[PDB]
């Protein structure tokens, strides 16, 4: 049941976007754990999907040091497993609550942003939005302003600070003009991840420039 992820061969299968696998890429690069970053095209997906157990990406294909191949699914479960493996998931239940409180907020905001941008036809679409996303934005901003530590859950980077990067980069693409104080507070966290996780700094510099 122990996959020995520190030493296991890892292959990440996902599309060539940030999307929902970027958090996993950020964890692995923060830990400086090598992995094959396999970026699948929608053209390849039907046959890969057909030849493979799973039906949804991302999948983390793990080959343990003893040679056993295991296909892990569910993006957040994978990310948290990897975070725990590499010391990026806090040291006690109270720190983890801080991680998961923030990840709940930012995961919610992310999915809400993801769902916007797919209903542009007719009727009256001047109908107001924002207040949903605003609600998440002030909760995040309030939490970041109230914290008594450098990062979200303490003095060191955890998974929640990494997901803040995913959120920032989604906001700057989907919501370029949106000006709100939560963006500044999120950018502070990103700056500290870059400063303290040289593997992330290098990865962010070198990763493909994509829209999604």
């Amino acid at each position: 049941m122990d996959l020995q992820l520190k030493q296991a061969k890892l292959r990440l299968l996902y599309f060539n976007i940030r999307g929902r696998a970027e958090l996993i890429r950020l964890v692995l690069n923060a830990a400086e754990k090598d992995f094959e970053d396999v970026r699948v095209s929608e053209t390849e997906w039907p046959s890969l999907k057909s030849k493979m157990p799973f039906n949804q990406l991302p999948v983390l294909e793990v080959t343990t040091p003893n040679g056993q191949k295991v296909m892990l699914t569910e993006s957040m479960a994978i990310a948290r497993l990897l975070a725990r493996t590499f010391g990026l998931y806090g040291d006690n239940a109270a720190e983890v609550y801080l991680i998961e409180r923030m990840n709940s907020l930012t995961s919610s905001l992310l999915e809400e942003i993801y769902a916007l941008g797919l209903k542009k036809v007719d009727s009256f679409k001047k109908l107001f939005e924002a207040e949903h996303l605003h609600e998440y934005m002030n909760a995040i901003e309030m939490a970041l302003k109230e914290r008594k530590s450098t990062f979200i859950a303490g003095p060191r980077v955890t998974l929640a600070d990494l997901q803040v990067i995913v959120l920032i980069d989604t906001m700057n693409k989907f919501l370029p003009n949106t000006k709100h104080e939560c963006k500044d507070k999120l950018d502070e966290i990103k700056e500290g991840v870059i400063r303290t996780k040289p593997g992330v700094a290098r990865y962010l510099r070198s990763r493909p420039a994509t829209d999604f």
